[PDB]
């Protein structure tokens, strides 16, 4: 069972007790965006990250308590009517946004019971022909290659690796694509706490992850417990969550920048991750992640048919 989070008075992770830290609610969120959260009824914005008002020229005092009537006119009745009461929370409301003094911004909005959690990121035939090299592949292992290769190619990342489970949760990089001088992972295993059980878990449900940042410090959320409930604002779904720090660690050691994965799930059982690293940090473009977003769909109903072939 979990460990309360830092900001409840738990104890920072060590390696005693990597499977109990609540990852899906760290409270905070990576700096490269901005998140806010809102009733589900009022739009009244009821937490912010600490970066918000900065990242969104906003006042400070004018952002808590604001009303998304107010700080979203033309997008606040589209989103009620795209996410009310009950909706899956996979479930996504996405604009594109022209804002002055952040630029193109990316919004997207899931609702988890009766909060609203609003995400801002800077935004900038493909995906077809990619869907279809995926297709057209004749074996699991050139499947694994193709995949690896179309996701590298796409994203311009420095490594893209297909990182297989075993039965016992170890992990094996089974392909991958990569920059010139790059040491080679293919054929390498990895113990199972690597990827703890909460996180298997939660990657079952929500499909990417990232950390566009290895050495950037969490932003707090503020207030950090969701006024409505008294309780942790749920992360899980929300691609700007800050990444757990014995990961951010890890990824720091093996001098990996950016880090981001793709879930692929085969008869609702984690299979595999497509999982991609950059020496310098780097953001992902948003509508590129939709893209690997549906590549990882393609990829699993791909190895589900692959592996019936043999
Ligand atoms: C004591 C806890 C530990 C720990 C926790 C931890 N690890 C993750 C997430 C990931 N770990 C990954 C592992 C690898 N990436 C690689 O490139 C290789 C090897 C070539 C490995 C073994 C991966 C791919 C992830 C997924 C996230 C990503 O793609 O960057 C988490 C969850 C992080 C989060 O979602 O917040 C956690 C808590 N890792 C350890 O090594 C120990 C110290």
């Amino acid at each position: 069972p979990f460990f309360p989070p830092l900001y409840l008075g738990g104890p920072e992770i060590t390696t005693e007790n990597c499977e109990r830290e609540p990852i899906h609610i760290p409270g905070s969120i990576q700096p490269h965006g901005a998140l806010l959260t809102a009733d589900g009824h009022s739009g009244e914005v009821l937490q912010m990250s600490l970066n918000a008002a900065t990242f969104l020229g906003q006042e400070p005092t004018v952002l808590r308590g604001q009303t998304l009537a107010a700080l979203l006119p033309e997008q606040w009745p589209a989103l009620q009517a795209a996410l009310p009461p009950g909706c899956p929370d996979a479930l996504q409301y996405r604009a594109t946004l022209d804002w002055p003094a952040a630029g193109h911004l990316s919004l997207t909005v899931h609702r988890v019971g009766e909060l609203l959690i609003l995400e801002f990121e800077p935004t900038e035939h493909a995906l077809r022909n990619a869907m279809s090299a995926l297709e057209s592949a004749p074996n699991l292992r050139a499947l694994a290659e193709v995949a690896t290769q179309t996701v590298r190619e796409l994203t311009g990342f420095d490594r893209v690796m297909l990182y297989k489970f075993a039965p016992d949760a170890t992990g094996e990089v089974i392909a991958e694509a990569r920059r010139e001088g790059l040491h080679a992972f293919l054929g390498h295993r990895f113990p199972a706490s690597h990827i703890p059980a909460q996180a298997r878990a939660l990657y079952t449900r929500h499909l990417l992850r990232l950390t566009a940042d290895t050495r950037a410090a969490a932003v707090p959320l503020d207030p950090v417990l969701n006024p409505q409930t008294n309780a942790p604002t749920p992360l899980g779904g929300a691609v700007l969550r800050a990444t757990s720090p014995m990961h951010m660690q890890f990824l720091r050691n093996m001098g990996v920048g950016s880090s981001l994965s793709v879930s692929v799930v085969v008869g609702g059982q984690l299979w595999g991750l497509i999982a991609c690293h950059h020496q310098t940090p780097y953001v992902l473009p948003p509508d590129l992640r939709t893209t690997l977003e549906y590549l990882g769909r393609e990829l699993s109903e791909q190895v589900q048919v692959k592996e019936a072939l043999e």
